[PDB]
């Protein structure tokens, strides 16, 4: 920290002490957050926040430095060809992946395997000229269990059938059970924490992201109350992903009117990929891509059996 112009070792202080230990955290501020610091003036404040621009260099970036940054981009597989295939190789680090669907439909299933899958070296595709093996190292996943889902057992089993061992997988999965909306926003908010403490925290699953919103405004005439606090939460989960360069994932339910995944316009807004999870016969299931900046809607199909995720 005191790298940057204004920062002496006093200052450096104040800063960690307020949670701002990353350049990109600090490049990325508001001069107000950094002057709700206590002896951290506007001028310091704005200072450091150019000085941490520089260092990280954000500034205009054109040709091969394009596909530079396209390139620090990592992705986790999800265990089925077909839907790795969608994806475009597999769920994008640095974005908000939503996958929305009837109750049964494997939503819960997936984020399961996502923590499972994490655990094995060879699911993570990054190009090593972006993204170190060092970055990508003991990676860590965090589950917003937000209906109380989670279960050890199913990872245990999803664990064994790839080869992996369930323990491992477990020992670097955190779990927070969220029991409402305040709980479920301020766990999203402080992974940044588990970051700091020394965890490569590199997947987030939120499950579900918007049961508990729904339920605790009902009233359509306090839907603007409902989307603004979504709206902080998904910021929180954009910024998360970008700053940590890590997956986050989240589900969603779906209401009639043929189905549409609930949380209006804003989640719509700030998922990055969104997916329709549908039931076929028996255990196949298809997943429909239906909106990504860049890539075709298109459908995988793939099966939910006691190994968790396949075909
Ligand atoms: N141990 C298992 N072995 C084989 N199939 C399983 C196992 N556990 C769950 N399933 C399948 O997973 C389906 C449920 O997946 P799940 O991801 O929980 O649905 P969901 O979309 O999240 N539904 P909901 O939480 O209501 O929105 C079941 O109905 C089973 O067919
Ligand atoms: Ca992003
Ligand atoms: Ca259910
Ligand atoms: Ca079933
Ligand atoms: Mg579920
Ligand atoms: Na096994």
């Amino acid at each position: 920290l005191t790298d940057l112009p204004g920062v002496g070792p006093s200052t450096a202080e104040k800063l960690v002490e307020a949670g701002y230990i990353d350049f990109m955290k600090i490049a990325t501020a508001t001069v107000g957050e950094l002057t709700d610091i206590e002896g951290i003036s506007e001028k310091a404040a704005a200072k450091m926040i150019m000085g941490a621009r520089d260092l990280c260099d954000l500034g205009f970036k054109s040709g091969i430095d394009l596909l530079k940054q396209r390139s620090t981009v990592w992705k986790l597989s999800t265990s089925s060809s077909e839907l790795d295939s969608v994806l475009g190789g597999g769920l994008e680090s640095q974005s908000v992946t939503e996958f929305a669907g009837v109750f049964g439909s494997g939503k819960t299933q997936i984020m399961h395997q996502s923590c499972v899958n994490l655990q094995n070296p060879e699911f993570l595709f990054y190009d090593e000229e972006a993204v170190s093996k060092g970055e990508v190292a003991q990676p860590k996943a965090v589950y917003i269990d937000t209906e109380g889902t989670f279960r050890p057992e199913r990872i245990m089993q999803m664990a064994e059938h790839a080869g992996i061992d369930g323990q491992t997988v477990l020992d670097n999965t955190f779990v927070a059970r969220a029991y409402n909306s305040d709980m479920q926003m301020l766990f999203a908010e402080k992974i940044e924490d588990l970051i700091q403490e020394g965890n490569n925290i590199k997947l987030v699953v939120i499950d579900s992201l918007t049961s508990t919103f729904r339920n605790e405004y009902t009233g359509r005439g306090k839907l603007a109350e409902r989307q603004q606090k979504l709206g902080r939460h998904m910021a929180t989960l954009n910024k998360l992903a970008d700053l940590f360069n890590c997956v986050v994932l989240v589900t969603n339910q779906v209401s009639a009117k043929a189905e549409q995944a609930i949380g209006g316009h804003i989640v719509g807004h700030a998922a990055t990929f969104r997916f329709f999870v549908r039931k076929g016969k028996g255990d196949k299931r298809v997943a429909k891509l239906y909106d990504s900046p860049h890539l075709p809607d298109a459908e995988a199909i793939f099966r939910i059996t006691e190994k968790g995720i396949q075909d």
